[PDB]
């Protein structure tokens, strides 16, 4: 779970 | 789950 | 912007 | 912006 990566968010940028 | 990647979001950019 | 790198995601892994 | 690096994410791993």
């Amino acid at each position: 779970n990566n968010q940028q």
